[PDB]
């Protein structure tokens, strides 16, 4: 068990996903503890409007995310030469908070490892408290035999499209391809940009601790 509280501390699991803090969105005080399989949120302190971004992003990923990659990971790889992306999450919530549990994947028109990346596709799997997503709904989509109420926009860095579940999803294992192809045909991406990261975990607004992902995949095979 390791616990990291630094703003932007990371660690890895398995020998194979970056696990971070990310604590982007506030100077309070956030901590996780990240055992072998997930993490934890065991410090989740102060809060920031729900109309505006998130406290943070802690969360675990496969790919590039600001030069920090995990371990043996085939991203960056052109959408076109992706055969199939499965992915895996488990989750386990809370009664209390205000927060959402999701995906945050990227997209870019180069084989980005580092920097801001121009597309960033999030499904909400959970949403707890008055909280939603970046811009406004543009309808219902069907992706993965589930279906999800879309919104695009922009959160003044970069392009987002969200998918929002009806009601919680504790665990789901899908093909991340065929969100990535949802960004496409929203024309937020061509079959020659690139995806460089698949990360799974919470934004908390309000409170977060007792939060976890209990475990987490992410395979891009060509």
């Amino acid at each position: 068990n390791q616990q990291i509280c630094d703003r932007y501390g990371t660690t890895t699991i398995q020998d194979r996903y970056v696990v971070q803090n990310n604590r982007w969105g506030t100077s309070a005080t956030q901590c996780i503890n990240v055992t072998g399989n997930g993490f934890e949120i065991t410090q989740a302190d102060g809060s920031v409007p729900t109309n505006g971004a998130p406290k943070s992003y802690p969360s675990v990923y496969d790919g590039c995310h600001y030069g920090n990659c995990a371990p043996r990971t085939t991203l960056p790889m052109r959408i076109s030469s992706i055969g199939s992306a499965p992915s895996s999450v488990s989750y386990r919530y809370t009664g209390n908070g205000v927060y959402n549990a999701a995906y945050d994947i990227w997209l870019d028109p180069t084989p980005r490892t580092n920097g801001v990346n121009r597309t960033e596709i999030m499904i909400w799997f959970n949403r707890v408290g008055p909280v939603q997503p970046i811009g406004s709904p543009v309808g219902t989509a069907h992706v993965g035999g589930r279906s999800w109420e879309v919104w695009t926009g922009s959160n003044g860095s970069n392009d987002v499209i969200s998918f929002l579940a009806p009601s919680a999803i504790s665990s789901w294992s899908f093909d991340v391809k065929d969100f990535v192809d949802q960004a496409v045909s929203h024309g937020l991406a061509t079959p020659d940009w690139y995806l460089t990261s698949i990360q799974a975990g919470f934004e908390p607004w309000e409170g977060g601790t007792g939060l976890a992902v209990n475990s987490f995949s992410s395979a891009v095979n060509a």
